């Protein structure tokens, strides 16, 4: 059609696009033809009356197709374009694990990640903490690394997925973020659009979470599923567990040291242990590298065991300009805070749930994070050593240990770790990791 | 409140929207503060879920609040400030004698009409076909005619219920201007502004009319009627008929001259007559000048009997800038069309219907509308000795005496003409000029 007004007003009155009014609108988006009026009125329009999978499809296209899409066929790499993606939450630091192991094991990925949004980190910044890290390499350049190191670590461009930058801004201050046919699109316009062969989901549930209930949770994550496989990318997707930090720290720097202490095996927090390796199994398997979760579990182990995903993590940091030597001496260019003192609760007991969302927001206030674009992120806050759901507090065992600034800093972090976990005479019921593997 | 988000949200969720959240909002949108993007999601909101009367006349408030509201106290006027408006039509020139009638009979009427919009023709663009008609007086010089002749018809000013430009402008690019709520508002936003005692609505009803059934009408009239009222405005509104041409013409020039004669005692079309004395009649006992319906009817015959009437719209026309004697001199200053030639019926029968819209398009097309702003009228152009329902047609009684500009505007607008007149072997059963009367 050819009409923003009557493609508005169709769908308006609860009638389902066509592929050829989709492409028209996201097409004038990307354009500049359609007002941001236009945009605010559609997207509420989707909210009240949802789409159908085909519908849904063509969205998620269109955006896709509403910039570069990325080929890698020209490098004739004989080995998958595999990628994964997560809904964010705070100590999530899978991705710098996860891209070296499936790397390791055969696999390419073309990772472009993010920011961080709100409460939850993002893998850009945390990676920003190594000294001269680039992540913005020239396509040229982001080929060459992903032919030689196998993995990179990448920021999203203007040329990626244009119209979804103009739809979600709108209907970011238009209330019209909450519609999982809209999130689903905006996910996936920008994943699709690395070319992938497979894909796989990390669709996070709690009070970490970005989906409310356990329920939205599931429904993103089939949606999801449903219209990345729609679209041709073997797509699978976990419900992981975000009702405490996943890692043992939050941060940028904090997380980035765990992330090589996990990799060099000095120390593996036995959550992330789980949903990293989970993660990467679905990998393996959709992009074939291995056919059995047995057979997966064993490459990956083998990886982290003689170092070859160590080693691959170094390489990809030098790659992206970054140190050549940083595992090896990543202590001597991470920045380390002013002041790392250690919070301790103001009684005995378990800690029995934690607002994890409080928590993200606390590394934000402390300067790790940001509240608008324009803000300057700390690379050296943040939280360490994160008590665990279950764990028996006291004197000789803090709730964690606050990197601050200076003193007020650490003050107000403190009470706002002391207020976000909540203790119980009793220890909680251990709840799963992994929920559940989704899959069309 | 004071978050866009947060109220466009409040009411996406299906909750009323408060006094002082509305009142926030139009502020945001009359200071600019308020995007695009924003009024569209609260207006694609409004329609979804419609408006509770506290919302609805919390709206209209604050809309007509958003800029300047007349207060004719200073001028010590003893006689009541009443005014009509119109959801618009073809033919529809009742303002043009309702004004001096009424005010013959003492009342005050500061009309601030509009423009034709869409099909229907606007009354500002008939009357600016009288050579030095203007219609945008200071308001020193407003208040000076309102108060020595009674009565005045001008243009609306920019300072004129603000938020209303910007909200009507954005609806009407988003498929949110259907919407009873929102209609009403921007109906009344101009109106109460006029700061009025008591005010009667002329909803259309018919293929001539802006809203598509009977129900709707009545709907948006009652709207009106409790929401103006809510405001403490005596309002009273009547369904009348719009299913063919009100007047015997349509245009600008020519539907003046119908208006003079009419005035002058020439020419009466039967039903502008009703549908014009009915609503004078809502205006004299709303407006206290008369108890009895009545009483209405004979004061109003009256001053149209004994020229009253006719000599107040002379000395509005003159006190508007235009003609010191134009009732008496019309013909010399009205432009006349190059060519004026009837069209007549491929067949002979009676009129059955006549698509009024379509007819309304076809004065547009023959220059004497707008389809875009940026456009000139041509004030000669239009139809005249309109053919009315039930009217029997042959070689000696034309559809329609079309005045064109050019041949070429001529045929085509003949063939517009000839296509939305259905003629019938027998006669169609006569349906009432006035339909209701509505009042709370």
């Amino acid at each position: 059609l050819f009409l923003a007004q009557e493609i508005i007003r169709k769908k308006r009155d609860g009638h389902a696009l066509s592929d050829e009014e989709i492409r028209f609108f996201i097409n004038g988006i990307r354009d500049n033809t359609i007002s941001e009026g236009q945009i605010a009125a559609l997207a509420m329009t989707i909210f009240f009356h949802d789409m159908t999978m085909p519908e849904r499809v063509s969205l998620t296209m269109a955006m896709r197709d509403s910039g570069t899409v990325l080929d890698w066929k020209s490098l004739h790499l004989n080995g998958p374009i595999v990628d994964k993606h997560s809904t964010g939450g705070v100590g999530d630091v899978t991705s710098l694990m996860l891209g070296p192991m499936v790397a390791a094991c055969g696999g390419y990925i073309p990772m472009i990640s993010g920011r961080g949004l709100g409460h939850t980190g993002g893998t850009l910044d945390k990676l920003e903490s190594i000294p001269g890290f680039d992540i913005f390499p020239d396509d040229n350049r982001f080929r060459e690394i992903i032919k030689d190191v196998g993995v990179a670590i990448i920021g999203q461009t203007s040329s990626l997925a244009p119209a979804d930058k103009r739809f979600y801004a709108t209907r970011d201050i238009t209330a019209t973020v909450d519609s999982i046919p809209l999130i689903t699109a905006s996910i996936l316009a920008k994943k699709l659009a690395e070319g992938l062969d497979a894909l796989v989901m990390d669709v996070k549930v709690g009070s970490g979470a970005f989906m409310p209930t356990y329920e939205l949770s599931e429904a993103l994550a089939e949606a999801i599923v449903g219209v990345a496989n729609g679209a041709g990318v073997r797509t699978t997707a976990l419900l992981t567990d975000m009702n405490q930090v996943l890692a043992s720290s939050a941060g940028n720097a904090v997380e980035v040291r765990e992330a090589v202490q996990f990799l060099t095996g000095e120390y593996r927090n036995p959550r992330l242990f789980d949903v990293t390796m989970a993660l990467c199994v679905e990998m393996l398997i959709s992009g074939k590298l291995a056919k059995d979760d047995a057979e997966a579990r064993a490459k990956l182990q083998a990886v982290l065991d003689n170092g070859k995903a160590a080693e691959v993590f170094g390489r990809m940091v030098a790659a992206q300009k970054g140190p050549t030597d940083f595992v090896e001496n990543y202590a001597k260019y991470l920045p380390t805070a002013m002041l790392t003192k250690a919070v301790y609760a103001d009684t005995e007991g378990f800690v029995s749930e934690m607002d994890t969302r409080a928590l993200g927001m606390a590394v934000v206030a402390m300067g790790g994070g940001r509240r608008q674009a324009s803000d300057t992120i700390d690379y050296s806050v943040g939280f360490t050593d994160m008590a665990r759901l279950g764990d028996q507090v006291d004197g000789q065992r803090p709730l964690a240990v606050i990197h601050a600034k200076d003193e007020n800093n650490w003050q107000e972090a403190a009470k706002a770790v002391k207020a976000a976990i909540k203790l119980a005479d009793k220890a909680p019921e251990s709840t799963p990791t992994v929920y559940r593997r989704i899959s069309e």
